[PDB]
């Protein structure tokens, strides 16, 4: 079958919510197997940020607001990421992939040395 795959799992144009201002702006997204980056466009030249995926991090479905449909947001340790989908296909197809992507990390969880 397939053994040893590195790269992005999902990619498409999504609308990210700029915490700074209550507005939506189309932006490229790169759903990684162990992370989630988002570039201004589908060029991957000007990175904006990275969402360290982990058992802790998860995705949830949001209601309808500001005249939006199929909204969703990701809740991480302390950081957050609010994204908006176009149709039910993307919204789901995304949340599903994101959720699963994390589960994989749950399988192998190592206890970090604190103190």
């Amino acid at each position: 079958g397939s053994s040893g795959s590195s790269g992005v799992l999902k990619q498409g144009y999504m609308m990210k919510k700029g915490h700074r201002r209550k507005n939506w702006t189309e932006r490229w997204f790169v759903l990684k197997p162990n992370i989630i980056s988002y570039y201004v466009s589908e060029d991957l030249k000007d990175k904006k940020g990275d969402i360290l995926l982990d058992e802790n991090c998860c995705v949830e479905s949001l209601p309808d607001k500001d005249g939006k449909k199929c909204l969703f947001l990701v809740k991480c340790f302390d950081k957050t990421f609010e994204i908006s989908a176009s149709d039910k296909k993307k919204k789901q197809e995304w949340i599903q992939a994101i959720h699963s992507t994390i589960h994989l990390l749950k399988l192998g969880s190592s206890g970090p040395s604190s103190g």
